[PDB]
């Protein structure tokens, strides 16, 4: 396969479905990208750079070998997580990480899809602040680009995505898209959302923001989201998603179903013999009832949380497959409406 | 198959290997019986009788259906766990559970191998106290027997095991064996060990205690134990084991290997690319290194503990298979010696 190729096989309104081809494999879009601790998984740049360290992961053969995953891997650039989990900023980078070091770390980890090093602007932000932040991220984008291109193994085998900022402002989203397109990336992420703004506002921003990106490249919405977030985002032309929700939910007793999320610890499930979800083809739903998973989690059994997690991961992939088929078949708008009618 | 049949296919010194046949399946001996939350798994009588309650498990179709396990299930009688996790005693039973109620609960859960309701005498115990306790357990054994026989579905489809007490005293172990044999059970457990006495003392007690049980019935050593405990116990004529160690170890960072247990969190494993154990055929060892499992557990990832747990469960079953084959082949005493040389 090539280093990177994106082909759109079908469209419905703003929604698209197709494929990304890379040397380690094909990614069907729209795609959900789960954390690896699916066609592609997410590595944890921030964590790995601290434990065991990027150099050590390299010494150990790279993330593919480390995690026993030979398919594509995406890494974020780390600053999001530094700012929210670690901080002193400068034009150079963040002390607590610069574009160049971020790209180097992602190279050492060996990821296939590399994210430029950006600043996820805080919400809410004034126009001036949003602009200043966005402008810095675009200088950091060019630095990221240059750093990525300077490493031949990286430039020839991986792909680099640019990240749009601009907060909730249309003119800044536009300038950002402009700067990113001028530099040129393999793909474009919509950053700076899922920062506290709420779904209506996120959708409003996506309505004008996603058409500003190159149509012939994938669009990645970072950190999004609930099942209903994803459907609405795909309606607005997003192709790729990542979110910790399915795995965090699963650790905390929450399961996603076609009828909405459920809290399995609640006593109403203690004698419920139906599977987690009635339609779900996942292994968990093939074998065990809500009553047993309830039992395990209430008892503090690690098995219960693992079963919940597997189910949620599978639910998310089933959702994306249903989105892909419906777009392909020209019935995505009906699916969306049917989905929401039942989910809510 | 029949309700219950035990056949010994080969012997080596005191050690035996063979099979238990029951309606839900065959159990190869010597057998390790893991907790189900293998040819047979253990249900958790004490927990289940409290949550969701035995009657409710019955309403839900019995433990086989609840846990999605159609093979034999063993249940303990609950008093061990009441005394150590819950208490007022009487000849009637324990307030915090009597022989009759214990047997009823085990019936409601639908287990295939039912344990009589006994008292695991505390360690250390004086001869007088050990005797008084043992004598009560033997009256409770007869009550258990009668209760089990009174329920036709139980008496025709399940099996009942008697439990020897007597602490560390030979004469009391003998009287206990005598009373149990007089009542008559499908199998005989050696109770009242793994109570703080240490391996040398446990082996010393097994040396005289196991030959006192009927040779033509299975011998179950309750709550035992580490890999080296099991090998020594099989040397002394034990056929069945249960122990929380593999699952608790796995939750706490400890893995069993042919070279002894290891604490995977230790920094020495952070760059160790060997699997958990080099010989282990388990799925975990087929795919992931010590370095990654180290990483997961240090990060608090539930996946790491699940992988450790699966490995330990598999290690234990590999141990039992190696014990069975060597006894069958007449080389168990060499295996034992080779095992200990490397394990320690
Ligand atoms: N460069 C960059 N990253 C962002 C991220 C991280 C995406 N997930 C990375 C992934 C790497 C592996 C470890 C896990 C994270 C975001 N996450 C969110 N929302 C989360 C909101 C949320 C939703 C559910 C639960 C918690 C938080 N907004 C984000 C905006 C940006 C952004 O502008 N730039
Ligand atoms: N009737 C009865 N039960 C006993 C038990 C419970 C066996 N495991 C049940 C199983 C049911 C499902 C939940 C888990 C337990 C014992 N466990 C131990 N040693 C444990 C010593 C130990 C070893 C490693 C870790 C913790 C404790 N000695 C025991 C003696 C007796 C006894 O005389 N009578
Ligand atoms: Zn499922
Ligand atoms: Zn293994």
């Amino acid at each position: 396969r090539p280093r990177f190729s994106f082909s759109i096989a079908a469209r419905e309104g703003k929604a698209r479905t197709g494929t990304i081809e890379m040397k380690r494999g094909v990614i069907r879009t729209p795609a959900f990208m789960p954390v690896g601790t699916a066609d592609i998984i997410l590595g944890n740049t921030y964590h790995l750079m601290l434990r065991p360290g990027a150099e050590r992961i390299a010494k150990l053969g790279g993330l593919h070998s480390f995690m026993g995953w030979d398919r594509p891997i995406l890494t974020d650039s780390g600053g999001y997580q530094v700012m929210s989990l670690s901080t002193k900023q400068s034009e150079e980078g963040v002390t607590f990480l610069s574009p160049e070091r971020s790209i180097e770390i992602q190279h050492l980890l060996g990821s296939d899809i590399v994210m430029a090093f950006d600043e996820c602007t805080p919400y809410p932000a004034t126009p001036s602040r949003a602009a200043s932040s966005m402008e810095r991220s675009m200088r950091w984008a060019k630095r990221s680009r240059d750093a990525f291109d300077s490493r031949k193994e990286q430039a020839e085998n991986a792909a680099l995505f640019g990240i749009q900022q601009g907060s909730v402002f249309e003119n800044l989203r536009q300038q950002s898209a402009d700067a990113l397109a001028e530099i040129g990336f393999d793909g474009y992420a919509v950053g700076g959302l899922a920062v506290g703004e709420g779904q209506d506002e996120m959708f409003r921003v996506l309505d004008f923001s996603v058409p500003m990106l190159p149509d012939d490249k994938p669009h990645y919405l970072m950190g999004v989201g609930k099942p209903d977030d994803i459907v609405g985002a795909v309606e607005r032309g997003i192709d790729m998603f990542d979110c910790v929700l399915p795995t965090r939910s699963g650790r905390n007793g929450q399961a996603f179903t076609w009828d909405g999320p459920i809290n399995i610890r609640n006593a109403r499930f203690s004698e419920d013999l139906k599977p987690l979800d009635s339609e779900c083809h996942c292994a968990v739903c093939q074998k065990w009832s809500r009553a047993y998973i309830h039992h395990l989690i209430r008892a503090g059994e690690i098995l219960g949380a693992m079963l919940m997690t597997e189910h949620n991961i599978a639910f998310y992939q089933q959702l994306m497959q249903k989105i892909r088929d419906s777009i392909s078949e020209g019935r995505f708008s009906q699916f969306a409406q049917d989905f929401r009618a039942r989910y809510f």
